[PDB]
């Protein structure tokens, strides 16, 4: 019966966020598209996403705890360098962090709604990669980016090493690094499983790190790694309620 209630839970999410992302997500597209003023416009829809981001949380009785929102930068785009554990990392960044690019598996082109989202955020699809020009070239024009240095969901909630060069488009762009720890999304919906169970997910959001002052990528990769590995530890251990 805990089962009954998850699985229940699971398509209660899924239908909603099906109709709410593809017809309620249609027609905002559609009225930002009829919309003169074009500065607003980008408002408009860019402020839907956000609250998609946190209405997700809200269809799976799931409460969000952000800490640290006066770091994000204000007037400048910056790199999300974020822990993965989960698919729901991404509508948890977008929500309450910054509605900017991401990174996609070529096949999410094909999934209606979020093809246009993903596109609309300025994202990146996956020679073997050619992506890492788009996301330095979107960078310099003053696109926000979304990036998971673990290349993967770790798979038991354990934070895996930063991939070598994975903070590489800071280094070769500049801008700013807002290192964020997560956690609670994977009690959530882990990798490989496909229902929910809701939970607490908890957000820290970190002093921006600039890599302007770090002799390498490596050196600057280590120090993000350490920052947002001790958030999540932090967040695993605090007890609240
Ligand atoms: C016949 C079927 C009729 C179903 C109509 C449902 C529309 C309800 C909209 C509503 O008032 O809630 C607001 C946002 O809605 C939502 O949370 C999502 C509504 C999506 C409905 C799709 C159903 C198919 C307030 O939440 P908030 O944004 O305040 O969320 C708490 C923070
Ligand atoms: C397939 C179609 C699905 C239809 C779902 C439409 C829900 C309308 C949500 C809403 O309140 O938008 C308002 C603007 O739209 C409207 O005033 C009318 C939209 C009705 C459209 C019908 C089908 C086309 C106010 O926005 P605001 O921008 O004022 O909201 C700020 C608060
Ligand atoms: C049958 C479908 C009927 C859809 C009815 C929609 C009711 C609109 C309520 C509403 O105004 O909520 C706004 C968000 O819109 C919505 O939640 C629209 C969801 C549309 C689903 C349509 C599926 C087909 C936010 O306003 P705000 O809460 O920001 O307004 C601030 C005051
Ligand atoms: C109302 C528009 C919602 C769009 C959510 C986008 C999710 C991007 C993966």
């Amino acid at each position: 019966m805990r089962k009954i209630r998850n699985l229940l839970l699971t398509l209660y999410f899924y239908f909603i966020a099906t109709v709410y992302i593809v017809f309620y997500g249609g027609f905002v597209l559609f009225r930002s598209f009829l919309m003169r003023d074009r500065e607003k416009a980008r408002k408009y829809v860019l402020k839907e996403i956000e609250k998609f981001g946190k209405r997700a949380f809200t269809w799976l009785f799931s409460d969000v705890v952000v800490e640290g929102s006066e770091n994000i930068p204000k007037d400048r785009n910056f790199i999300v360098v974020a822990n993965h554990q989960s698919l729901m990392d991404i509508p948890l960044i977008l929500g309450f962090v910054a509605t900017g690019a991401f990174i996609a598996k070529e096949e999410l082109r094909k999934i209606p709604g979020v093809n246009w989202y993903i596109r609309y955020l300025n994202g990146v699809f996956l020679r073997a990669v050619r992506a890492l020009r788009e996301a330095i070239e979107k960078l310099k024009n003053g696109v926000t980016f979304i990036v998971f240095p673990e290349g993967t969901r770790s798979p038991d909630g354990k934070v895996l090493s930063f991939k070598k060069d994975s903070l590489m488009i800071a280094v070769k762009t500049g801008v700013p690094v807002l290192p964020v720890s997560i956690w609670g999304t994977y009690h959530l919906i882990p990798k490989g499983r496909w229902t929910f169970t809701p939970g607490k997910v908890f957000l820290k959001i970190h002093e921006p790190v600039d890599p302007k002052g770090f002799s390498s990528e490596e050196e600057l990769r280590k120090y993000v790694e350490e920052v947002v590995k001790r958030g999540v530890e932090e967040l695993k251990a605090r007890w609240s309620k």
